[PDB]
């Protein structure tokens, strides 16, 4: 058949338009007691691995990978390492709604409540009835509230900085957000990236400002984004950590209620419903979202080919 | 679900989309009829394995199809995020390939059915593949062009099965880092001659920019925009074609001498041509490697089953 190649079970799925390479079987076995010692071992002696499997041509830039995993606690489901073409994540929000829906697709986890094992801890993810899955995110929070900022080429932009499991500067309405726009959107959004670190604009302790994320209304959501990640490209769902981000910026302005849902439309139209309740001075936010599988692959690595581990 | 069997390969770096079974069976009698048939009552299944989040910008499908002609080892219709292709280059040497993988097709000259006609290829022993190019020749000679922003351009228009801008020099640094500058520059140029009216014969749209520079163990390395504002990963079989067909007609080239081309990514294709009117007849040889055996899946469900 390929029997000289590599094989690597994947199930690849997206998650509001946002794709998901979920790893089965065929990938280095990894040793450790804890999800995070696994990852390290990963990173450290199997980095070849993601390589191949997140670089072109295997890999696109914008899937991020996830490698399933035992479970490291006694009443976790499993456990899941998150990567990418760049290195190794904690948490990934859009990848564990991913993760439930396929191993659900495979009868491995059924409706309830479902405890998953991260590098970063615990997340918990619940899985609906009807498919869905609300994760339920880290403690959100707004930084500073309406920080000018003089973007190079666009002049002077207002925006919030807030956290939500990564750094964003919200900027909350005359771009708008079509997806036919996503050229301009990113250059602009870039820019406004550029400019706060030129000059030395940050999350609480230094923290990089990494995401940047645009607001405009919508005909059948509370609000429509276009989202600026981390490597010049934009999130095609939208962005659970930015949407809690988002949610802890109205609430602290008393836009939202605790335990009102908010819906959030994304450039591609696709849609995640979230709430939060208070926890101290920030927001507990859950995140709700959709996957849909998109292929059941055996993954072929090929020595004799010269990019047999990756592009560049 | 819908279940649909691809095999995806990619030839020196740009990946192709074989799909094997599972799509609705195409009416008509010449690969040209199935192709209108894809188009007109099947284009959903392009868009669904094409476009996001199943596929990718860079990639071209083939849809596998039984041969139409006695001699022919197959059909194959090329298609991609935007449209059907008639012939391509750099896909067929991944159906090759992939067939030669699948045990369906041994090492020997093969025939190939497509929209377009036939296209002879060659699978070798040693399991690269040669694929002879459509004519390819130089319509006009050093045109200047004056791109707002870059300055003066000079660069030779030339067929290879696409129009090229193959521009004369430049001091860009053809490396894979400065894909976003190198983008930029040839997306200007494609611009500027578009708007003043610089075309192929017939008004033909300039839609392909290739650069080149030297390479330190292939006789040239080169950048090529493709439309979309996209990159090709591989050295570009009709960019290339379109490469030899100046070489030839500047005296820098001999017929059967081979021409060595690497891509943006380091990946290489070998070129040789013979001649045959005042244009050439080149022909392309690289290598396809397997990436995965897949089953696509569309759950009618997903609001994103047919593409984004
Ligand atoms: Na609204």
């Amino acid at each position: 058949y390929f029997q000289s190649m590599k094989r690597v079970h994947v199930i690849d799925s997206h998650t509001a338009g946002e794709p998901t390479r979920l790893v089965m079987e065929g990938m280095p076995a990894l040793s450790g007691r804890t999800i995070a010692e696994k990852c390290d071992d990963f990173r450290d002696n199997h980095d070849a691995w993601r390589r191949a499997i997140m670089l072109e041509p295997r890999g696109h830039d914008v899937l991020v990978g996830a490698l399933y995993c035992a479970p490291e606690s006694s009443d976790a489901s499993c456990g899941v390492i998150f990567f990418n073409n760049s290195g190794y994540l904690g948490m990934c929000g859009h990848g564990t709604i991913g993760l439930v829906a396929s191993l659900h697709h495979l009868g491995q986890l059924t409706p309830g409540c479902h405890k998953i094992d991260t590098p970063a801890g615990p997340v918990s993810a619940t899985l609906h009835d009807d498919g869905a899955v609300t994760v339920r995110n880290v403690l959100s929070y707004r930084h500073r509230r309406r920080v000018p900022v003089e973007v190079p080429g666009y002049g002077t932009v207002h925006g919030d900085i807030a956290w939500g499991g990564n750094w964003f500067f919200l900027v909350s309405d005359d771009m708008t957000l079509e997806l036919d726009n996503v050229e301009a959107l990113t250059d602009y959004t870039w820019a406004i990236r550029q400019a706060l670190e030129a000059q030395s604009i940050t999350g609480e302790n230094g923290g990089v400002i990494d995401h940047i994320e645009l607001f405009c209304d919508d005909r059948e959501a509370d609000s429509r984004n276009f989202v600026l990640c981390p490597g010049k490209a934009y999130d095609r769902s939208p962005c659970g950590t930015g949407t809690s981000a988002k949610l802890a910026c109205l609430a602290a302005d008393g836009k939202l209620a605790p335990g009102q849902v908010w819906t959030q439309a994304s450039i591609c139209g696709s849609r995640f419903e979230a709430f939060y309740e208070r926890e101290g001075d920030g927001i507990r936010p859950s995140i709700k979202g959709r996957a849909y599988l998109s292929a059941d692959a055996t993954l072929l690595i090929d020595e004799r080919d010269p990019f047999a581990w990756g592009i560049a």
